[PDB]
């Protein structure tokens, strides 16, 4: 798939608002994930222990990870589709070290859209949301293809 410049602009425009507070958004997206799809939390040996949303909120470690998640995602989005190089090492670690199914990338996508929707209503109307969904869809499809090449495709 291919996004139009207009669609990229909508993505980048909300993203710029996310960038005003990476850590806070990182935290909101992960907690959202963990709450909606608790099975995802099992994938994190580091966080597995966290029982309640309050604990999750208090975890500096969880916060730290959210920043790394968003930072990486942000770098990919800014590439506007030319993200081969950035994807490689991400696909390698997620497929071979972390074993993260495409399904779970679907769930995080859903959490991202949910949080942007809540926090940036004015910059996240139907068009912007559609643009974001395409971008996240393109990410997922390219990562899936890499998984396959790497022997995981799952
Ligand atoms: C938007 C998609 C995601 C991006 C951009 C992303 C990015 C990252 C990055 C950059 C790191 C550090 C380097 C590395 O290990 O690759 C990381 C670690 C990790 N990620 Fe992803 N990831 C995403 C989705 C997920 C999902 C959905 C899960 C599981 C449900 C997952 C599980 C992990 C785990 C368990 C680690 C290592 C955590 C630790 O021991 O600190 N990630 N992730």
């Amino acid at each position: 798939m291919v996004l139009s410049e207009g669609e990229w602009q909508l993505v980048l425009h909300v993203w710029a608002k996310v960038e005003a507070d990476v850590a806070g958004h990182g935290q909101d997206i992960l907690i959202r994930l963990f709450k909606s799809h608790p099975e995802t939390l099992e994938k994190f040996d580091r966080f597995k222990h966290l029982k309640t949303e309050a604990e999750m909120k208090a975890s500096e470690d969880l916060k730290k990870v959210g920043v790394r998640v968003l930072t990486a995602l942000g770098a990919i989005l800014k590439k506007k589709g030319h993200h081969e190089a950035e994807l490689k090492p991400l696909a390698q670690s997620h497929a071979t070290k972390h074993k993260i199914p495409i399904k779970y990338l679907e769930f995080i996508s859903e959490a991202i859209i949910h949080v942007l929707h809540s926090r940036h209503p004015g910059n996240f109307g139907a068009d912007a949301q559609g643009a974001m969904n395409k971008a996240l869809e393109l990410f997922r499809k390219d990562i899936a293809a890499k998984y396959k090449e790497l022997g995981y495709q799952g």
